[PDB]
C-alpha cells in the first residue's frame, strides 16, 4: 500500500507524488493534506479498457481535514488521474499498477 498526500503543506495544490508506482493488489491511500476538498475523478481514457474509472472515482469531495479514502487497483496498467477542483492548476497524477 501506498499513501499520497492530496496537496503540499505549503498550499500547492498537487498530488504528491504526482507520478506514483504500486503493486498489483495494492491499496492506494489519498490522505487529504492541503487545499481540502479534493476528489479523486479516475479519467475514462487512458485506462484500462471497460470504463472502470468510475468505479473507482471519488464523486464525493474529502472535506474533513486528514480524510483518507482508499482504493484497491488489481488491474495492470497506467491509471490517469486528475482532481477537478485543481485540474486547471496541474493537479493530475499517474498511478503505475504492475
Ligand atoms: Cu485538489
Amino acid at each position: 500500500d501506498a499513501t499520497v498526500k492530496l496537496g503540499a503543506d505549503s498550499g500547492a495544490l498537487e498530488f504528491v507524488p504526482k507520478t506514483l508506482t504500486i503493486k498489483s493488489g495494492e491499496t492506494v491511500n489519498f490522505v487529504n493534506n492541503a487545499g481540502f476538498p479534493h476528489n479523486i475523478v479516475f479519467d475514462e481514457d487512458a485506462i484500462p479498457s471497460g470504463v472502470n474509472a468510475d468505479a473507482i472515482s471519488r464523486d464525493d469531495y474529502l472535506n474533513a481535514p486528514g480524510e483518507t479514502y482508499s482504493v484497491k487497483l488489481t488491474a495492470a496498467g497506467e491509471y490517469g488521474y486528475y482532481c477537478e477542483p485543481h485540474q486547471g492548476a496541474g493537479m493530475v497524477g499517474k498511478i503505475i499498477v504492475q
